[PDB]
């Protein structure tokens, strides 16, 4: 898709761009996205790409432009027309003071007492997908663990039955990363009439899970509706059943081929918070999109009410106005700069489950599986995007490295 230039932008900005295909399919999304940061390119450009958007480069005007909430929105954070004109979800897109209601009952939707009583079927849940792998020499990362696993810990979180894995993950990869006919209207459509009958259920059968708190909390003096429930839900799953299914598997990808690293994860366990934050600014795949809430000049230009620019969280977590090292990767340099998880306008609710499946990540396949690399005659395909993915990820190993935890 690419559109011819509106003259109202001057060209010296202008930089060939695709958010789905960025500079190169065979580098990892931080490293395709990099060339908007070479020191002749502005803060910002126009890509005439996609049928046409900005584009910001610079982590120092993302962390800006996420500061104050009265000059820039998150209210739809996805940019490409077709999400554009279908997404609408709580409580990301309803108005403040009564959102921050929704956002306290979203923070308990999202409450670990209900997981909590499951922490060792949890850590057994992790063995059982390792031990269907482990004396067989190889894997397939995406879809022998990543899928699974924090899929499967989010179906207990929400009593969802694990035969539905195939039909949410299948909407909540075409909501991001799309192919087929399905728009995300028909994504929207079809997650929100599956949703319905489990809601409605729940309103008359609550038990212990985040549905039946998202189908029954209070908020503002009356309780949560179907309608909210099913648009809260929506986003919710959106971040439990591609976010971090995303990070788990660029997670290894990355460790796979570094064999120093996975020392490093097992001389120190307990530092795993460490680079979990490091690897979360080091693979930081979201890219968000910004609504302008009145006005904005730069450069002799001037942005709208109502119109938007991208902001890439791979490049957030690589500006070197921000980010002390931007490609080298250690897992001992204190706290990160960026916004790979909010600031003063929007905020992450959910991330502490995410980063939670990678710090017990980085020790249930390190402890058994210390020594890995990606299969030969393999390669890697990384799936760029509005939030990013990879085409699968073909892992080996010599199984006799290995004991049983
Ligand atoms: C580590 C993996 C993940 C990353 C990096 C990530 C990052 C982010 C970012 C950058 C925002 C936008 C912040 C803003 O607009 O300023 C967002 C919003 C959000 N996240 Fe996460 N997230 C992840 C995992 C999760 C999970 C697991 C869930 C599911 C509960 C989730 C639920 C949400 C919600 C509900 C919003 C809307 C927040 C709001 O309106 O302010 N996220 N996330
Ligand atoms: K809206």
């Amino acid at each position: 898709n690419l559109a011819p230039l509106p003259p109202h932008v001057p060209e010296h900005l202008v930089f060939d761009f695709d958010m789905y295909n960025p500079s190169n399919l065979s580098a990892g999304v931080q490293e395709a996205w990099a060339v908007l940061q070479e020191s002749n390119v502005p803060d910002l450009v126009w890509t005439r790409c996609n049928g046409g958007h900005w584009i910001a480069t610079r982590g120092q005007l993302i962390r800006e432009a996420y500061e104050d909430y009265r000059h820039f929105s998150s209210e739809c954070p996805f940019i490409p027309r077709e999400a554009g004109e279908a997404y609408d979800f709580i409580p990301t897109s309803m108005d403040p003071p009564e959102q921050r209601q929704f956002r306290a009952l979203a923070n308990q939707v999202v409450g670990m007492p209900v997981v909590d009583k499951l922490e060792n079927r949890i850590q057994e849940l992790a063995c059982s997908l390792i031990e269907s792998l482990r004396p067989q020499g190889q894997c397939n990362f995406t879809e022998d663990y990543a899928e699974p696993f924090p899929i499967r810990i989010f179906m207990l979180l929400a009593g969802l039955p694990e035969e539905d894995i195939p039909h949410l993950k299948y909407l909540t990869d075409q909501m991001t990363r799309p192919d087929g006919s399905m728009t995300f209207a028909e994504a929207k459509e079809a997650l929100y009439d599956y949703l319905i009958p489990i809601i409605e259920q729940r309103r008359q059968k609550p038990g212990t899970d985040a549905i039946s708190i998202v189908a029954n909390g209070q908020v503002n003096g009356r309780p949560i509706t179907s309608d909210e429930a099913k648009r809260m839900c929506g986003l919710l799953l959106v971040g439990g059943l591609d976010t971090v299914v995303n990070f788990l598997s660029f997670s290894m990808e990355f460790l796979a081929k570094s064999p120093e690293h996975r020392q490093e994860l097992i001389e120190r366990p307990e530092r795993i918070p460490a680079a979990c934050e490091e690897l979360l600014r080091r693979f930081s795949l979201v890219a968000d999109g910004r609504i302008l809430t009145s006005d904005y000049e730069f450069h002799g230009v001037q942005l709208k009410k109502g119109d938007q620019i991208l902001l890439p969280q791979m490049l957030s977590g690589l500006d070197e106005r921000e980010n002390a090292c931007p490609m080298h990767v250690d897992f001992s340099r204190q706290k990160v700069s960026h916004t790979t998880f909010g600031h003063g306008s929007h905020l992450c609710l959910g991330q502490h489950l995410a980063r939670r499946e990678i710090i017990v990540t980085l020790k249930e396949w390190l402890t058994r599986i210390p020594d890995f690399s990606i299969a030969p005659g393999a390669q890697i395909q990384h799936k760029s995007g509005i939030v990013s993915g990879v085409q699968a990820l073909p892992l080996v190993w010599d199984p006799a490295t290995t004991k049983a935890v």
